[PDB]
């Protein structure tokens, strides 16, 4: 049969026959296997990057026709809670974490994670703040979470491909879950085969919470030593009081072919008065590029892959960002920026190698407030014991790379904007803003 109005996205749904198994497993007669997970202090190994990746172009190989459907589907309920979340009304930056730059996709990642440990009300909620709406409070109408992550694997795997290139690709994209819970907090097991669909590198672990600063300066002297990566702080703004503490952490590499680092840095403007000695990247080539006149825009990319695509926004005027930038994040329009007229351009932007941290219950409020939400007591399909969350941090990598008769000098000696997007996923997974490196 077929049912797919209110919402066209019906991959993502619960179906009948899905549901069939469900309401088997239903009883309470099963009862599920918790258990406490290790101390940070046991000795865990270090992520092996090449491992990672080697099994997420597998996972995208090895993917239904079906699958890439979904993939896109899933990329684009990322992008338009990302769109939503820009209802904070340029407030988003005021989460003031590390470089100015968040990912839609791992957003709506670690909160489809929260939605497994959700019961009615709660991952009712979550239900619509991922963007799926629903219906007569039925199994059909609810949103499959198993889907959603596994479909969410394969995205990073579509960005991460390289088909008709085969050779390495160069662009990297990990993506590693810390969930680390109070002490003697069984966790479910279940739950954990479900974030295992999401990312492999699913990295449960006990910790001690009542001391927040003991706490905070092992939780990242646990996670830089098993990821290999500065992360700009943990276990900020965490109370006293709470149990868990729901960690993804994204790390993107992105090498450009046709680049090169310079020793003597151009340096850029903050604003006409400010200066900043930092460095640069010289790019030569014939990239596509259009200019809109009407509100007075510019965006250049540098393709990885074309799958893969840098688009870098450019204010014509550079004047006022916070109006133009708006229209970076503006529902269809920025997707639909897509002419494709090409030219010879010469690209030179500043070296990019920055961190970025953001606490989703900050960074979702008012409009969805979820965290008020997140506080409430409905969790246990994750959460035996009780679950009070301190953070559901997303904290981000950013890093651009080089690997060694007329034409338009395309500086961005002031502020831009940018964002990673994948067109085999039709998913953006990344979006931020350039004030001044430091």
């Amino acid at each position: 049969s077929d049912r797919v109005y209110i919402h066209p996205f019906h991959l993502v749904i619960h179906n009948e026959s899905t549901c069939e198994q469900l309401a088997k497993a239903n009883a309470g007669k099963p009862k599920d296997p918790t258990f406490i997970p290790a101390p940070i202090q046991a000795k865990t190994s270090p992520v092996d990057e090449k491992a990672l990746q080697d099994q997420l172009v597998l996972v995208a190989a090895k993917l239904d026709t079906e699958d890439k459907l979904r993939a896109a589907m899933v990329g684009m309920l990322a992008n338009f809670l990302g769109f939503r979340i820009y209802g904070m009304h340029s407030e988003l930056w005021g989460v003031v974490h590390g470089a100015t730059v968040l990912s839609p996709t791992a957003v709506f990642g670690t909160l489809a994670s929260l939605y497994l440990g959700a019961l009615d009300h709660t991952a009712d909620r979550l239900q619509a703040i991922l963007g799926v709406p629903w219906k007569d409070k039925n199994c059909t109408s609810r949103l499959d979470a198993h889907k959603v992550l596994s479909a969410l694997q394969a995205v990073q795997g579509l960005l991460v491909a390289q088909g008709r290139a085969d050779s390495q690709a160069q662009l990297l994209l990990s993506t590693v879950v810390g969930v680390f819970t109070a002490p003697g907090l069984h966790l479910k097991q279940p739950f954990v085969q479900g974030l295992a669909l999401y990312t492999p590198v699913v990295l449960p672990r006990s910790l001690d919470f009542t001391e927040l600063d003991v706490a905070a300066e092992k939780i990242d002297r646990f996670m830089q030593a098993v990821t290999g990566w500065k992360t700009g702080c943990s276990l900020m703004g965490a109370s006293v009081d709470s149990t868990l503490a729901f960690n993804t952490y994204v790390h993107f590499q992105g090498k450009m072919k046709g680049f090169s680092l310079l020793a003597e840095p151009q340096e850029f403007w903050v604003d006409n008065s400010t200066s900043v000695s930092v460095p640069m990247l010289s790019g030569m080539g014939t990239f596509q590029h259009w200019s809109d006149i009407q509100d007075n825009f510019s965006v250049t990319q540098v393709p990885f892959t074309e799958s893969a695509c840098l688009l870098l926004i450019q204010p014509h005027y550079a004047s006022d960002l916070d109006k133009v930038e708006g229209l970076t994040f503006q529902q269809n329009s920025l997707n639909w920026m897509k002419k494709l007229s090409p030219r010879t351009i010469h690209l030179t932007m500043p070296q990019l190698v920055l961190q970025g941290s953001y606490d989703l219950q900050d960074l979702l409020a008012q409009a969805e407030l979820p965290a008020i939400l997140h506080t409430e007591l409905n969790l246990q399909k994750l959460s035996n014991d009780r679950i009070r969350v301190g953070e559901v941090l997303n904290s981000i990598f950013f890093e651009l790379e080089a690997d060694e008769p007329e034409v338009l000098e395309v500086t961005l000696n002031r502020p831009f904007l940018f964002a990673v997007y994948d067109q085999s996923a039709t998913a953006l997974h990344f979006l931020g803003r350039v004030a001044n490196p430091l």
